[PDB]
DNA sequence: TCATCCTG
DNA sequence: CAGGAGAAGC
């Protein structure tokens, strides 16, 4: 689950319990149990996301950090309900009518306000592709900056220090949209291609966020190996790139 | 390499 | 039941 999916999840967590006094709080991890009594009667003020990091802010200035990696998932349930699952429960935040449940995630910690800027991941991450104040012009600047202009896209588009929220499907989908393979660097692009890439880096994640949970977002090459490309008809290929699966079209990506 | 889930 | 599906340690 990439930036769009984690922001959809966060939106659902807010709808369920933002502003509501907590009637129960539970953590699986022994080192977090101390916060359970502390948070009962407090409430979630907002659920912030920075890329794939989810920040559950409470009314006493603590913030729960959670990161799902490849396997964590939140569920919203009615209070007291708990559908059968073999996943391991790691967090419960319960209110009078709704409860949110975090399953399977292993990266979970409680932050004091100072840690919102010093935590090792939070300190490293770049601008978020879903932040509406982030513009294609600033992304263009970032691509051309000395720090990133010599980075191959294969790895750059997975690096959260560049843009927060991109993961492997968005890497695949963005590169296909602008006709590029992973072996390029921003310094070698012409102005038209740079502009198209800067726009796609924001527009495809934003489109996924807006409509995957529903013109609607669809994959053009991710998991479509062996199918004809919708643009040129070539058979989409699956290989590995940066130690991750990679999907692309040999007829229209160069 | 870690970490959890699901698959082939 | 190994081998595949976000990030950091080196
Ligand atoms: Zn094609």
């Amino acid at each position: 689950p990439e930036g769009p999916e984690i922001r959809r999840a966060a939106d659902n967590l807010e709808a369920a319990i933002k502003g509501k006094p907590l009637t129960d709080v539970w953590f699986a991890f022994p080192q977090l149990k101390t916060y359970q009594s502390q948070l009962i009667g407090q409430h979630v003020t907002h659920v912030e996301t920075r890329g794939k990091a989810l920040l559950t802010h409470f009314s006493n200035d603590l913030t729960l950090y959670s990161h799902n990696q490849l396997y964590g998932v939140w569920r919203v349930v009615d209070t007291g309900e708990e559908p059968q699952t073999t996943r391991v429960l790691r967090v419960k935040l319960q209110t009078a009518d709704k409860t949110i449940l975090l399953y399977s995630a292993s990266d979970i910690e409680m932050l004091r306000p100072e840690q919102l800027t010093t935590h090792p991941f939070l300190q490293r991450v770049g601008p978020d592709v879903l932040d509406p104040n982030l513009t294609p012009e600033v992304v263009k600047e970032r691509l051309l900056s000395p720090r990133f202009r010599n980075r191959q896209f294969a790895g750059l588009l997975l690096d959260q220090a560049f843009l927060a929220g991109l993961g492997n499907y968005l890497r695949v989908e963005i590169l296909w949209q602008v006709g590029l393979t992973g072996n390029h660097k921003a310094k070698d692009l012409n102005a038209a291609q740079l502009d198209a890439l800067a726009h796609a880096l924001l527009e495809i994640p934003r489109f996924s966020y807006a409509t995957r949970g529903q013109a609607l977002f669809r994959f053009k090459v991710f998991h479509r190996d062996g199918e004809p490309c919708e643009r040129c008809g070539s058979i989409i290929e699956k290989t590995t790139l940066s130690s991750r699966p990679f999907y692309w079209c040999p007829g229209c990506q160069h």
